[PDB]
């Protein structure tokens, strides 16, 4: 048993060089601490989902493409077996495999090279609105991190050639630390969620509940020890069975998540059940 | 019209423990806040309706396609049934032969919490290809909110309209449906002992599947209907399409709090602004 670390990257561009790269935009040790501009991380704070966001997660994960066991110690090696089986199980055409991969092995900046670059705009993949939980946490590691910590990274993008949001589930052999993505830990899990725009499908949200459901005991102890795909959706009916969802309410905010404590209790106690 | 506050009420097709005949039994009501009945027969402590993942996400599957009559004219709730049903028909949701059974289970008698004591009690059930009541085959689960709320009406204004939610399970039923009425004048039905006029009527009648639970889906319906947005969206309707969009909007500021390892009850205080924000969203529209 390992805790984790998840880190979530986008697709961006700089606006000195106008150059693709990743960039993070969330982090999981405890809580979600998100990272808004100027290059400061947010308050942190539990992880909230929107309702489209685990819609979709559920839609890609039941197609998903899943890699148990996989033998590889670098990302470059990670990205071209998951495009291999990602037009294995017909999830993206051939054509689009260059694009993906050259996308794929980027350079992951991150947080200290914002201020070198001097800005970063969000960006959508082609062939050749501010965030809520930014609006919210942004607008004012390592000591927290057990040494017994294995990373998942979580890759988000959106490519217009891609006629269907695909998902990408990794688990590899042994921890490894890649060169391409420094992480404080050895990275252990990797999800990829790329696609075209489409309706009610906001890819930071669903990165933010792909890392969400990595973060979570019981789901990440089933991928941990999961075989097959069938046990990673099981875990996931699992984890969306006790997910407390909260209608909009014009009750006083407080008073509203102080009412939910017994019953998010309860979900809890059948979560560890 | 509306935007003040209305009353729900949410019955379940049940049978009676006494004589074992289908009937429908209110399962909880909404006056800005939820109350639900105990087998007892005393209503629990009200609360702010929470929402399953599962039952939003069949009330969405089941409204895209739905059946909707506005402005409907009719003041009883046979007629409202019998052109429900036709329309279900009309739109292949289903079965012509279905409709004799349907009809018959519609026009059960509506008993409420009264009612409860004389007989010997309200157990789950399902309508068969006869009237006859079968027992569920799935694993039944027992109410959330009769196991953390009822284990122990003066709040109407005058003017207000009821909604009436009706939630069924027949196992002829190829697949679940939806049907949302509007009555062109709110009138009284038997199906409400309280004497305010019901203006709309949500019918959720379908076969046993997984995932679908029944209660959680009319919850989830006369949630919705509580909202203020989405009552003055459907007050306003003219389409199938305008209730489809506000009940989108109505999902956009809807927030998921997934489970967790330690809850704090201190950092759940970080969802104060979330909501705040989300409701925001919601009232611009």
């Amino acid at each position: 048993t390992h805790k984790v670390y998840v880190e979530l990257q986008e697709l961006v561009m700089d606006e000195k060089n106008q150059e693709l790269r990743w960039m993070e935009a969330a982090r999981w040790v405890q809580l979600e601490e998100n990272l808004g501009e100027n290059g400061a991380w947010g308050r942190p704070h539990l992880s909230h989902l929107t309702f489209w966001s685990l819609l979709e997660l559920r839609r890609v994960f039941t197609k998903g493409t899943v890699l148990l066991d996989l033998q590889e110690t670098s990302l470059a090696g990670v990205a071209n077996q998951l495009l291999d089986r990602f037009i294995f199980e017909d999830q993206i055409r051939p054509q689009d495999r260059e694009e993906l991969l050259r996308a794929l092995l980027l350079k992951h900046s991150h947080a200290g090279e914002l201020e070198a670059l001097g800005g970063v705009k969000p960006a959508v993949l082609t062939r050749s609105h501010s965030s809520l939980e930014t609006q919210l946490f942004c607008e004012q590691i390592l000591e927290k991190i057990p040494p017994d910590s294995e990373a998942t990274l979580v890759l988000v993008g959106r490519a217009d050639f891609l006629e269907q949001p695909v998902l990408g589930f990794v688990r590899l052999q042994e921890a490894a630390e890649l060169e391409a993505v420094e992480l404080p830990v050895p990275i252990r899990f990797l999800f990829v969620l790329l696609g075209p725009e489409a309706p009610h499908i906001d890819y930071t949200q669903l990165g933010r509940a792909a890392a969400t459901l990595m973060s979570e005991r019981v789901f990440r102890i089933d991928a941990y020890m999961a075989q097959s795909r069938g046990e990673l959706l099981h875990s996931l009916e699992g984890f969306l069975d006790c997910s407390l969802v909260l209608p909009p309410t014009d009750a006083p905010s407080e008073q509203a998540l102080l009412s939910l404590v017994p019953v998010q209790r309860e979900l809890l106690r059948r979560r560890y059940q």
